């Protein structure tokens, strides 16, 4: 058992481990495309010789509150062979990548979790919430107040790549959780848009000047349309796209994986028709550099200037001053007023979780209820946090 | 078709309509107990002579943000005979009760909705959110940070009525959505605690000095425990009760109908184990007197003093000034800065829905994005809004 | 093994065999009430001493085409002990009862079959068709042409016995398949109308001057109302009762066991909403006396006078002359033009099955296609055949 | 929004709308084959430029009672874009095609309905009934009377095209509902006979001189054989094919979409084994020219000569004289004795629905019960109405 950066000769062994580890493995051709987002020294492997462990990160750009874009290490392709469980391989690989990520100057790392119980101990907190809405469209009537009572076109996704790219680029820059989508991921997305023999049905697009929806009929439930992606830059675009989706008269149900503040239910005369059928953690964040991350994002202007001392468990103690929507975060040995593990700060960082809620679980410790209210207000995001694409 | 306050002789006919209308009808004996909460002139019936329509309200006490308790008209027992649909009987009965409620001096009316599409047009907005969590307790491990790593007793509910009453009374006064639970509803609750032949299994209680949980094994799924009610006045009590529930080793799953900010998931090493299995509107509010309701509740201290002009569609136009956690709301003919239907104000009132989200659906109209942020912040509740008991 | 008429002392042993044989056994008290319809010498038992076989008939009145009422032997309570299978006990009991029924002067015997494969060989043919319609009432809109766009009352069944009795008596006299419902069966029907602990929910009635519907919410599916019985003497009553049933706004679905010519689907803008969810043989007929049965019923006036020779396999050969809606059926040794087993004549007798369809299965043999068309037309019923009550 | 006959350049846009509208879309290659049945000016499109609406008709030959073959406009490929709902596009397209169909000299139009609630208002009535029978073949025993107690061969469909074509041509000419099946539809049918990767299993044929059955094992239920098509010209062929299907010893169940008068159940000792698992409207008819359609079909010889006056709502009033199996239908201003909407006449026309049943729903209005009986008898079909192939 040695831990190394993989050579070109290691990648066939990594693809075997991937195929055996991930039921959703994209195959070697697609994986080779995703590889283009992994920097030199972005990957580690454990050899016994065959590959028994692997982990890597990709260079991402993540939007945080205040429309600030952070360089982000996106952890992915993490696997330990079923032959090598309970040997500390995950711990060793995560320790090495975190060392490389921190030394490289990334203020944050991010991942999507295979299970909810693994990444908390490595300092990752769930930072976005996936919210599945299922609409019984047979009953759906738009409210008198709903915009645009057409601006929308039914199109083939592959024929309107430029328009989707431009709309997505506008969306990702204005929404916390937004990720830059590089050209290789557009190539991959539009390749998946076509039907597969015994696989997915053909994808269609609804295109508005200021939004698009990509959807396909479910493989097995032929009365369910699944929206894979809806990106709307305006309220008018969001409503117009939903009027078109409710117009899919051959379907009983439209489902979408969205965010908790999706205004869809409020567009209907019966809010209950937009049923929450599933909820899960989306993007997870590890704050690598506490002061750099905390100084980088914008804060709520509504809360008056306040100062506190924040201790992150084995992450430093800082004088934190928040006023006029900006934070200053400097080293101190002054007594801590707030204490939390690193994972908890990740959960607060995009505004998806309230300091008050985490305090009620004793994940966040303070003796000052006023300070808790100020933190809740300051860390809150004006623009609701969304999830961009899984990686 | 005439609309009257019912005489004693009308109640057998009302109980027949109830039995035929409500699959969960509590029967004449329990209904006669609930009747004690209906004031003189609190009920209307339509006769054709037999009862073809009915509606009533009960005298309730509702806690709103700032621990303020409002007299509240709780609409209930609303039915139109299947023989008399589409004759405007619901509209006529709701118009008459609203007249009586407004003239009686109630600032707010409330109900639980049989369907989501009916009460919006009568000025009711959904004001609390029911959130069902299902825990696979076989996997549940408490976080190192979780309080109290016993203070809890397994007891017969009927033997500890005084302790439940006292804990509930503390809870309902400190939580927005809290309702006073009169003696007749305690009588009814503890009568339901015993097992029924071919019906519900026996209810048990977990009792802490500062909280209780009432639960029973599901009728048909013998590996599911359903928590009917958990009232905790402290974080220590909430965690202690959940440690005890996760200790129900004969169960696979524990389910509870709770609120979106329940800290349960954060008590576990795997937040994903507390799965959201169901979400629905809970309590609905109709603001009867806009200035009385808006002046009565407390507002967030974090937001700086601001002034605006609010128009409620056919509900008046008001100069609204919010500062130091209090509102002043006076008549004006000045140009409106914010417009919304009455139902929308109900949805904002307990802090369950953000002004920003309702604005994105065009249910709330303003040209000022700064004003929207200030409203979001001001109307937000420090203590998360919960649902008390169904009526 | 001896075959006897039971003594009073035999009935406890018959009730044990019944409980072990019939999952729907009505119990000794209800069975003692049904006993009042069994004539002296109407029952046989086989003893080994304990009861190992039983069979009986009740005195019924069956309506046949032309509003003619026939005395009918209703076979029921037929059981062989699981200890005594394949010993010819059913054959022996059926042979003896048929001897008694024939000698008593009954022209027809009838039964409801536990299985479809048993009674054909004893000369019983399925004579009515049960047709279950399930309406998704959330979508149901009445056609512009539908009558009565209220005459209907929601009532407690036990309070309107006289009105149900009178409506049913009018119905049973005008519909082929109609049975006289004696007072003991009204006593039993209204006793079942009340709810049972862990059993059926409360029954309700919709009452029109010229029709009624008895319905209850399903035990387990709380969004399904099951109509146990709808008797309408006019088209106006039938439509009015269905308008009321579609008005059960708490239900998703209304189901009824009806007949294939129920006009319900044609009352709706979408005929497809009245879905056929189940179909089965209803009443079975054994023609005991061929000439008496054939001379007794009315025939279609549309078909011109014709003569043929009918042979029933081991049931006689007859010169059959049909004209002006009446048949003459006299002994002959002339060559047969039509041959069929006795069971086939039972299937033709109420007009539920076409001679042409049975001929296509070679259950009915003729070389004359014109004769087949004349038989189809003559045996057809003006009033569609319905099923009264199970016995 | 303009309505035009499509140019060659419009068909890619029509195929996109088809793919997005029809989950069973046959793809561009098969659709191009079906196109060969669409006459010049047989198609309309709405452009906004992209295709947002389309509809066409094909030249068909439909068999009606009396073995009469009518030129028939088969409406198909009808779609409105989900972006253009509730804009009257369907009404506009149907009005234009009906104008073209009427002017072209078609006496009838026909379609298969995506939903049951749409085509009634455009004058289409459901005219055939689809009846799914599922046989539990493990229990199925043929009756002593059943023919042919082998004449049948198990063959590859593609190797016996000539024999299937010849049998089908005999069938379609003798059965009301029969359609001529052109060479392009035989090409398409035999292409679907082969297995597809992750798709349908291989089709097999059972071939008799006077009948064939095409069947395949269900994709997912490997104990279910689905008969896609059984065409039998004789009772012997029908029974022989069913003996062979019941001989599929690896199956639990055989299912077929047949007609209500299928004699299959009567071939078995247990009629109940042939269970009706599904029922739906099949072919829909719009009578374009009332007198031409009514004079064209044969009527029952059994009913004596009679005269009446029929009014079709906005379809004319006619003196209708029916005798010796023929109708004369001439213009009159004499008082109407029968009134009905055009859709109702379509439902009566192939004998699938009784005038009496439609009268009970008030879809057919007369004050003369004798006239109703005569219409029932006259419009009845000697040969039961069947459904040919979906289009
Ligand atoms: O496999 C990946 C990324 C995972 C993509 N993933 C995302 C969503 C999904 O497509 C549904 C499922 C799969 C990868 C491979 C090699 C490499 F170098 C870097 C990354
Ligand atoms: O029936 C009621 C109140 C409804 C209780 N409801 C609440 C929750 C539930 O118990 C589960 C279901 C039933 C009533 C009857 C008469 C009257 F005067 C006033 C009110
Ligand atoms: O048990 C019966 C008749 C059967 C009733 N049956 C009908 C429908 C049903 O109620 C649902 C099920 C039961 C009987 C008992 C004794 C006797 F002498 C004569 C008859
Ligand atoms: O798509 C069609 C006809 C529909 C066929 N349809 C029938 C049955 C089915 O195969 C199972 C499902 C599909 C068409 C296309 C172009 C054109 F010009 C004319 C017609
Ligand atoms: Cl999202
Ligand atoms: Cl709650
Ligand atoms: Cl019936
Ligand atoms: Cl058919």
């Amino acid at each position: 058992v040695t831990l190394c950066s993989p050579t070109e000769d290691d990648w066939p062994g990594m693809f075997l481990l991937a195929a055996a580890s991930f039921t959703d493995f994209i195959g070697p051709e697609s994986a080779t495309a995703w590889r283009t987002l992994v920097p030199t020294d972005g990957a580690v492997v454990v050899r016994d010789s065959e590959v028994v462990g692997m982990a890597l990160y990709m260079d991402l750009r993540l939007t945080v509150p205040g429309e600030v874009v952070l360089p982000t290490a996106g952890l992915s392709f993490v696997a330990v062979a079923p032959t090598h469980r309970r040997r500390g391989l995950l711990r060793a690989m995560c320790a090495e990548l975190h060392r490389r990520i921190a030394d490289s100057g990334y203020p944050v790392a991010a991942l999507h979790a295979s299970e909810g119980g693994i990444y908390g101990r490595f300092g990752y907190g769930p930072a976005t919430t996936l919210h599945e809405l299922t609409v019984d469209r047979r009953f759906a009537r738009f409210h008198a107040d709903a915009p645009g009572g057409s601006s929308v076109r039914l199109v083939r996704p592959t024929e309107h790549r430029g328009e989707f790219e431009a709309i997505y680029e506008r969306w990702r820059q204005q929404v916390p959780g937004g990720l830059l989508r590089p050209q290789v991921l557009w190539d991959e997305l539009l390749a998946e848009a076509k039907a597969a023999p015994g696989g997915d049905r053909e994808s269609f697009a609804l295109l508005h000047p200021d939004g698009y929806a990509l959807y396909r009929v479910d493989r097995t439930d032929l009365k369910l349309a699944r929206v894979s992606e809806l990106r709307a830059v305006t309220a008018d675009a969001h409503c117009a796209l939903w009027r078109a989706l409710i117009g899919l008269d051959s379907m009983e149900r439209i489902s979408i994986i969205t965010h908790p503040q999706d205004p869809l239910p409020h567009l209907l005369t019966d809010t209950r028709l937009a049923r929450t059928t599933w909820r899960q953690d989306g993007l997870w964040l590890r704050i690598m550099n506490v002061p750099a991350a905390l100084e980088a994002r914008g804060y709520a202007h509504e809360v008056g200037e306040f100062s506190t001392v924040l201790e992150v468990s084995d992450g430093g103690r800082f004088a934190l001053k928040i006023g006029d929507g900006r934070a200053r975060c400097t080293p101190t040995d002054a007594a801590a007023e707030i204490e939390m593990d690193r994972d908890v700060l990740g959960s607060l960082y995009l505004g998806a979780h309230r300091a008050s809620t985490l305090a009620a679980a004793n994940r966040l410790r303070t003796k000052d209820s006023q300070l808790l209210r100020r933190l809740d207000a300051a860390f809150a995001s004006d623009v609701p946090v969304q999830t961009a694409f899984e990686f």
